[PDB]
């Protein structure tokens, strides 16, 4: 999958190639660039920490547009716009809606991921990371 292709910065700003990625469950989510947004930190570790032995990840895209975790947080990005990273180039292609606007609306967007490398479905930043407990859960008992 073109998935496994992708490399983005890491936040020592050191290739992180998603091809270790095989086999993971993964939750993408762009996250806040600035504090003040400490329920959501909370909620994604807790997920991280449940599951993480399951074979599960989260990888964390810190961005500025929209103005105390373990997981994986890469280098500041842009979401949005002509300088749109090449994950989110990838993400958006697989899940958008068929009509309007494709772009990333707030933060803390997510993106489930197969453990074949398949973009399961996106959801809105108001949709809490334990919602998605039991999708998850169906993701990791893939054949």
């Amino acid at each position: 999958s073109e998935f496994y292709k992708l490399a983005p910065v890491d936040k020592k700003g050191q290739p992180f190639p998603f091809d270790q990625l095989k086999g993971k469950v993964v939750l993408i989510v762009n996250v806040a660039s600035k504090c003040g947004f400490t329920p959501q930190y909370k909620e994604l570790e807790a997920l991280y920490k449940r599951y993480k032995d399951e074979g599960f990840t989260i990888i964390g895209f810190p961005c500025n547009q929209f103005g105390g975790v373990t997981f994986p947080i890469m280098k500041k990005i842009d979401v949005n716009g002509g300088n749109e990273d090449p994950v989110y180039k990838f993400l958006k292609s697989q899940k958008s809606g068929m009509l309007g606007l494709r772009g990333i609306k707030w933060n803390f967007e997510k993106f489930l991921v197969d453990k074949k490398g398949k973009v399961y479905e996106r959801y809105s930043s108001l949709t809490k990371p334990s919602s998605l407990s039991e999708t998850i859960e169906e993701l990791l008992k893939e054949v």
